[PDB]
């Protein structure tokens, strides 16, 4: 069949089909993915006046994120139950092109929303020291929308040009290992002069934000990260490509949200953790 | 037909078919089932302010907890519908393949919201004694994880592998026994220092608890009760399946939620019952 | 064609077929049931502050049900839409078995809430003299759960058994001349230590409560009331009953809360009619 | 091809069917309607607050009215899209009966709701003089009933049979005509006693309410203001019909309750506008 | 095949198609759009606090252009995916007319909301001083709904003729610059008297503006503006054409209220950013 620049698991589809398990489990994995999403909006928005007013930016930068990834999680749940049909002859599901090939592209355009607002809600909790406010806002921006856009390029083409799908996928490497460097930096003069607690909360984010948003990478290569015809280029990497999605999203997101929040009430001149 | 690894209902299903009165209670359970969950939501939220402040996120945790049931049961609801379809000749209703398999995995996945929050949110009310916090936080998060993980696994093989089916249940049952363990210890601690009324509220939880989420185990192994090819494996084990999910999935979630509020009011140092 | 256990909708829809104006009005007096819901949800919240503290559980179980009566007469007018296909030929909307068949038990399951929670919610309102409080919610509650679920078997016989329909139809009526037997103790205790102008309004709840809910069995018994092969026993029948489901639902749902709302009101220290 | 009581977009639908800009057109009007609706129910619930207590209301059954009209504009919206389907030889959109002829009477249903709600609301902000309350509210709604149901009998004769068309037209004017005489004597004596801008405000809501109300006759009778084989029995009949419909519905409900909170600022104790 | 006055997206549709790439990243973009919209409906409501009692309209009225910004993308994102289908032979998606044919028409009639209220929204910050507040909101309001009636006459014809395209194109531009010409004056006055922070925001405010409305008129041109046979009378024109509305509307809107909502707060006597 002509797919052109598809994503993998429309070749799996076409090919192969999905057995009950994983087209089922794919299905099961993106559905907890809008449910937390929107169960997380509920609880930033409720917990808003827990912290000091000049905290309360974060907890609506936080719901604002969660709508983004609601929506757009739940957009794709109904991309993966109609781009794939129970096939009765051979008990499979396969690529039902009527439905429209899937694609995890939607995922990165909201990241657009959801990367920029992370990075930026912090600064709305730590005080920087030697660095100013607007330069690592900008700095974040700038970087989070390069990484976001040249990835969206490199991932048409991770089947019909794997040239392409590493090169753009480099490029992007470069931007995350900037925004890493900078989120570090913030990170640690978040830190000075401020209580052992709320030192302990920064440390925990950092080694959050460092694994979720690096399982991000590991998505965008992890059909291949079996190398060629190796396990993970078949349904399992379908199952595990949006499993690592569906964590990333849950740690990157929601659990950031709350430690940040519970940041904030820690520096919270009137509140007590 | 080939099924596979697919949830009793399919064979059913694609074999005799459901009745009219199979398949529209199946469907009504089911609408019942997400239309408490959204009203739910309501109470939960507008009794907000009804207890004291340290008693609040109990209700915010309900509140997020209805979230995902609402959506999780509503999808379901509409997966039932999607699954089989009226055959004129016959006058029953069949397995309809372009419309998914129906699996009650989607349940399973969004329990990972669920078990953890309401095993949370009473350690939000009561006051441990021997215990510390964290630590029963910690065996509730772990323990609930295991169970829903290896019953998940489990449920894909209640027709395609019973050997499978009962090995992964009994894992998960391991699972279970130790948050009835935990929860115990918590209610007992609970009751200690509080007033007669609190302490009757809580022996009503406990027996709720015990009751509603045992019926879970009880809907896994439903097909199975009155042995092979016995009364229940049939339409009329189908409709108990959705009727004691829907009847556990309000006692565990809404009446539990409920409870809680009440214990909140008595022990709330402003207000009255 | 085979039916079976079905409503007496789908043997009209199936045999005459339903004309232009009795298929539209069925779909708009259906379509205007969820809309009053949803306005009726927006009103009982918004008016929550306008009586004091302890009347404010009355509006927040009338949003309650607001939202179980939306989600169910949505539903429902979407399986309306779905269950009869015009056909081009004679100009008549038939039976589209593919939509499923229709059936009015989604509005039976659906009562479980809202029978027991508009029972529930005067004595929220109201003072009890001689009667206990947990001892009308019971009878309430109990009465309530019977008279649905007998009602609900009866009206899946409405054609393929008429006698079964109106046994269970007998038993049904039993349970709900206990629940008016209570209701009018409870209003007679209610008007006791009130203003003339709170008994005034008890006077009216007690009459709209007695027309409004006495017109659901007459929905149920709607075909036959004018005996075998008799007038309504027809589109006419159809439409009849539809109607009388939604003046019967916006009469004990929604008017039944404002009358409690405007009780509270005048027993409110605060506030004036 | 028999219609039977059909509405007139049927006919022009099933005969010449619609251009592009005919179609497109009466599909984005409709759009504007419901999102005008949904914009309107945010404002008003938003701006509650901005009047004294006693006003409130008056935001309130705006609130109301919003959420009927964004419903049924909707629902309506769908109905046009699903009703008429594009023909690739012609190059025309045709009636498509499997989506069910389009009606217009799902308006007149739901008007039910905002004409009682309309008429009651300015009670809540003007204070009569020589007029009884609970008088005005009775003729209001009686004749707002009598003029809604005689027109929705109607217009189901609007092609099928002209004279009952015009007789059941004829009947709804005279309720039309009644409710004019009362809105005018109430808008009357709402001026007695209050600022001049409160008084010039009136004046306004007045012509709007004159103008807008009577933008509907207007569209019931569209097809025919042109006399037989008009230039407005046609696509462009069809075109105007919806936009008249949706002038009327941003007039009558929307601008209207602006400016009774408009009124009820400049009655309000504290407030200034 | 005969399309007649439609949008050129049909007849790249019609003919090419659309490639893997063009059709998936104008259903990302659009879908990215109306998250950016709910994500910005909260962010407004939830900030409504931050600023003094007089500036928060401008919020409400943010939240209210939110809302049809939403609806309208959402909609359009759904009839872009409707519209256009795989062919499984060569591997592009092809216009599916029983989807109807794609019009952008859609967003022009929501104009009618968002730019009368994006105008309107600024007149709440900002004092004029020799101007008058009915007399700028008139001219505003005229010329928005002339601007954007004579372009959507006009956008019928981007294809079918191109004399009535740029003739309307032309007269629409006459109504534009009117009201650049207002706003500049009001952005002048608004900086009379103000803090110089306050004067900064309201200088950028400006060439936001300035550049995401010019954007429109852009988007319009879109095909046409590398001439006939040219780069962009192409997929790739379809994909700019989306892409520039979808940043358009996020600065227009989005990022416009954001800066009107940190000039209140600058202009606020208790508030401080
Ligand atoms: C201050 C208020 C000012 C109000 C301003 C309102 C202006 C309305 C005028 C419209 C006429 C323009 C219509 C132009 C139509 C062009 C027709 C055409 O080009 O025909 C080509 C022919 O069919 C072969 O190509
Ligand atoms: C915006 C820039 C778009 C860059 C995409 C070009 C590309 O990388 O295409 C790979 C290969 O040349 C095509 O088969
Ligand atoms: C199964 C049928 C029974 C379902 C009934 C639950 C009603 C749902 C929400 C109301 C919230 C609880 C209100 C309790 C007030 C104290
Ligand atoms: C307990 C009540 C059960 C009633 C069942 C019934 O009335 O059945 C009628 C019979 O089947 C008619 O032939
Ligand atoms: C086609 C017509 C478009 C209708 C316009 C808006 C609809 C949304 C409703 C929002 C109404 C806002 C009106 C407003 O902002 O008025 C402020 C008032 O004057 C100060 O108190
Ligand atoms: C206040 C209550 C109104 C009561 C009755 C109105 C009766 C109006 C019915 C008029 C029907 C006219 C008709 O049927 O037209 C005759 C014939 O069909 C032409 O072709
Ligand atoms: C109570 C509603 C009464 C409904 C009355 C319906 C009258 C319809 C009518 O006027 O009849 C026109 C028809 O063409 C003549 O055969
Ligand atoms: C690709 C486009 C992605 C855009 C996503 C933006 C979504 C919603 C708006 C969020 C608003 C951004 C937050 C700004 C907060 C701010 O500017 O400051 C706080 C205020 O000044 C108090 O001090
Ligand atoms: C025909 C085309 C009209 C379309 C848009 C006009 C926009 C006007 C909509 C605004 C209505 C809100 C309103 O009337 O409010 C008055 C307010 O008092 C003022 O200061
Ligand atoms: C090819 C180009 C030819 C096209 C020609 C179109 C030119 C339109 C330009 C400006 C319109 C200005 C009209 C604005 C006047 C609106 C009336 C108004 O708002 O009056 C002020 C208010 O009454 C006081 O309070
Ligand atoms: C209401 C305004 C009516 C607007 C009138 C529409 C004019 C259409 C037009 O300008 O088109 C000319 C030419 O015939 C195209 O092929
Ligand atoms: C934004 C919009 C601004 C565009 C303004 C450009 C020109 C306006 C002058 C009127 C143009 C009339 C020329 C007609 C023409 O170009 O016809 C081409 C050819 O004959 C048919 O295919
Ligand atoms: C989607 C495309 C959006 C373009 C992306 C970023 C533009 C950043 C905002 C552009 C205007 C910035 C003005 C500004 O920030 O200055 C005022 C001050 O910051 C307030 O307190
Ligand atoms: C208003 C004009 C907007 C800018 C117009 C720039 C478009 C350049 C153009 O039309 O290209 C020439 C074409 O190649 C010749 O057929
Ligand atoms: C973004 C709009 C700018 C247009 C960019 C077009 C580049 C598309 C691309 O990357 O490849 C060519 C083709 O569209 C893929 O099959
Ligand atoms: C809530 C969403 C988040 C936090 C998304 C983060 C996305 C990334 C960190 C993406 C990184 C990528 C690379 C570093 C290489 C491959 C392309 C990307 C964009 C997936
Ligand atoms: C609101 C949802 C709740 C409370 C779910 C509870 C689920 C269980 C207690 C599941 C138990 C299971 C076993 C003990 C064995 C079979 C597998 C499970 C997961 C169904
Ligand atoms: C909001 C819904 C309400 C108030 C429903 C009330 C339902 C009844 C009073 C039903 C009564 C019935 C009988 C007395 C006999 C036939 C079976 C029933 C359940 C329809
Ligand atoms: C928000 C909806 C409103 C204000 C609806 C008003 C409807 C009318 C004023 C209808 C009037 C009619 C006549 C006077 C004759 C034809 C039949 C009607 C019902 C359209
Ligand atoms: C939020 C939506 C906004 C701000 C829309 C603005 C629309 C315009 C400025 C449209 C301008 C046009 C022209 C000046 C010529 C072509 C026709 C229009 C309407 C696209
Ligand atoms: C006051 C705030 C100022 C914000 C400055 C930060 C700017 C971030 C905007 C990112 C724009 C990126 C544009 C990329 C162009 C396309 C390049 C893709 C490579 C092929
Ligand atoms: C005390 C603990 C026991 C709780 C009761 C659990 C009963 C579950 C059985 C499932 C119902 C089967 C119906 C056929
Ligand atoms: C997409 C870049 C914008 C193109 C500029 C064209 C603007 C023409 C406006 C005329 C008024
Ligand atoms: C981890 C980053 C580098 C991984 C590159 C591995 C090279 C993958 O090689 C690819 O494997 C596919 C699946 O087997 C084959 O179908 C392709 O023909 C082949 O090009
Ligand atoms: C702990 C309770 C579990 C008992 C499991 C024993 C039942 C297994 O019996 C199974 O019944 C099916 C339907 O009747 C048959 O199709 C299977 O072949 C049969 O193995
Ligand atoms: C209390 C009211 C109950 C009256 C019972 C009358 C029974 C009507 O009789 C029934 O009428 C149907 C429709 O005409 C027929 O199709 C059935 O065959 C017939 O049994
Ligand atoms: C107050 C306005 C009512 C005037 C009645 C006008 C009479 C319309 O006449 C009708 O016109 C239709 C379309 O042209 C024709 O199809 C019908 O045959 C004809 O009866
Ligand atoms: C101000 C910008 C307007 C420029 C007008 C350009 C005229 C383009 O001309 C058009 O181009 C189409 C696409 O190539 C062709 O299919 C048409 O035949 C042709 O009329
Ligand atoms: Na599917
Ligand atoms: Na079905
Ligand atoms: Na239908
Ligand atoms: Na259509
Ligand atoms: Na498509």
């Amino acid at each position: 069949q002509e797919l052109g620049n598809a994503n993998f698991e429309n070749f799996i589809g076409a090919t192969e089909g999905f057995s009950e398990i994983a087209y089922q489990f794919t299905s099961h994995i993106l559905t907890l993915g809008y449910a937390v999403m929107l169960a997380g909006l509920l609880y930033f928005i409720l917990t808003i006046k827990n912290v000091d007013k000049k905290f309360q930016m974060s907890n609506i930068l936080s719901a604002v994120v969660m709508v983004s990834a609601f929506l757009l999680l739940y957009a794709q749940a109904q991309n993966w139950t109609s781009s794939f049909t129970f096939n009765e002859e051979v008990g499979r599901y396969f690529l039902d092109p009527s439905g429209d090939l899937f694609n995890n592209g939607y995922r990165y355009l909201n990241w657009l929303i959801d990367v920029p607002m992370l990075l930026f809600q912090i600064l709305f909790v730590v005080s920087l020291t030697t660095s100013k406010f607007s330069s690592v806002r900008n700095q974040f921006w700038f970087s989070g929308a390069m990484m976001i856009i040249t990835g969206y390029i490199g991932q048409f083409y991770e089947v019909s040009n794997l040239t392409a799908f590493l090169v753009w996928g480099a490029i992007s490497s470069a931007f995350f290992f900037h925004i890493l460097w900078v989120m570090k930096k913030v990170i640690n003069e978040g830190k000075e002069g401020i209580s052992p607690a709320g030192q302990k909360i920064l440390s925990n984010i950092w080694i959050l934000f460092l694994i979720s948003w690096t399982l991000y990478p590991g998505a965008y290569l992890m059909p291949y990260l079996t190398g060629v015809d190796g396990f993970l280029y078949s349904e399992d990497g379908v199952m595990a490509r949006q499993l690592v999605y569906t964590i990333a999203d849950v740690s990157a997101k929601v659990i950031y949200g709350v430690l940040l929040g519970n940041l904030a009430i820690t520096l919270s001149k009137n509140k007590e953790l």
